[PDB]
């Protein structure tokens, strides 16, 4: 799609049967979801946001569907006021910003 | 321009006659800079991101030059890991996300 930015750019995502919504954030290096579970071991990571640091679980090479497009990449699970899709997965959609 | 997202989308902008770099940030409602003093009156606000909330000065009516356009808009000054250009200004460019 072509998405204008008058409202927040929210798309549907799906991870192993969990259907959720998330924000396309070109200021995010990484993808951070709160309302999802993923199986097995993770790597604990601290990440930086505008308001401070947060502890997340890092899961690698996760299959995920974003606005109906299947991609694979790292997903971080932890507290956030909004689910966020970062550049790590937006590059897999071939996303561009046009300005 | 049309840019991919393999790197951070960083651009130079002129804010109140001063040049700074900043990240084009579709997941930001607002434009937030930390390395700059602006003149005149402001109002105290708070922004929220991943880590929590930060106190900012809200400066309305700031002249800005960005991507060849001359615009007037609001800038929030306060502490941020990176300067960020949000949707308040991207919309004035007619910016879009495409994939
Ligand atoms: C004036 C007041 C009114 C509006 C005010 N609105 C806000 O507070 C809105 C919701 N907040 C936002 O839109 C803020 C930005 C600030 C702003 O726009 O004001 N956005 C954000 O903070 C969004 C995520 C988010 C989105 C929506 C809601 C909540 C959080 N992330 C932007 C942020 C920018 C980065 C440079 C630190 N990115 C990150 O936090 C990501 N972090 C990363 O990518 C890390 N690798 C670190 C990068 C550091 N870079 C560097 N050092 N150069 C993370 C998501 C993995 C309100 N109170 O409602
Ligand atoms: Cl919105
Ligand atoms: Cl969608
Ligand atoms: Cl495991
Ligand atoms: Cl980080
Ligand atoms: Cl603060
Ligand atoms: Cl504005
Ligand atoms: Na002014």
């Amino acid at each position: 799609p072509q998405i204008t930015l008058w409202q927040r750019p929210i798309v549907t995502i799906k991870i192993g049967g969990q259907l959720r919504e998330a924000l396309l954030d070109t200021g995010a290096d990484d993808t951070v979801l709160e309302d999802i579970d993923l199986p097995g071991r993770w790597k604990p990571k601290l990440i930086v946001g505008i308001g401070g640091f947060v502890k997340v679980r890092q899961y690698e090479q996760v299959p995920i569907e974003i606005a109906g497009h299947k991609v694979v990449g790292t997903v971080l699970i932890g507290p956030t006021p909004s689910n966020i899709i970062g550049r790590n997965l937006m590059t897999q959609l071939g996303a561009t910003l046009n300005f």
